[PDB]
């Protein structure tokens, strides 16, 4: 299948339900903390500070409007932005446990959730089209780390180095 030991849906799939995820971005704003990589399509090339906000709930698409707030070498200051992101299938689910992100003009591009709680998730960004495979980390509270999530993350990010994403610093 050429897929993450974690990809196992029998083992892990109550954590890593990407609908019940992309909705809780609709109640709190949802930051990434630290990241394993440092050049994204949809986040640019050395980007920092990338934090997310939700709307527009459809349940029959399973699909959210996001806005979000991000920093890359395209600016010095703070960028906004607004795209939409559906859960999908990947790896072999039932059921939904990727973020498929869509650009206004139909590009798309999809990471895998690989843990998830309440207030954070561990995100999977398997670098395909010549991209930089890597690991996220999110969650409601920039001050705040949630240990299982933390935990989840330097785990499955064994053997890559870490870096910082959002910090305080970014809201000065």
């Amino acid at each position: 299948a050429n897929q993450p030991d974690w990809a196992d849906e029998a083992a892990n799939g109550a954590h890593q339900d990407a609908w019940k995820s992309l909705k809780a971005r609709v109640e709190n704003v949802y930051y990434m903390v630290k990241a394993t990589y440092k050049n994204d399509p949809v986040w640019g090339n050395d980007f920092t500070c990338v934090g997310v906000m939700a709307n527009d709930v459809n349940e029959d698409e399973k699909s959210i409007q996001a806005e979000f707030l991000f920093m890359n070498n395209a600016d010095t200051n703070m960028q906004f932005a607004t795209e939409k992101v559906t859960a999908v299938k990947m790896y072999g689910y039932n059921r939904e446990n990727a973020f498929r992100y869509e650009t206004e003009d139909g590009q798309v591009f999809t990471d895998v959730i690989a843990y998830s709680d309440d207030n954070c998730d561990v995100i999977y960004v398997p670098g395909t089209d010549g991209n930089e495979e890597g690991y996220e980390l999110w969650t409601t509270d920039y001050d705040n780390i949630p240990a299982n999530c933390l935990n989840k993350f330097n785990e499955y990010a064994v053997g890559r180095e870490t870096r910082d994403v959002f910090t305080s610093a970014c809201l000065e």
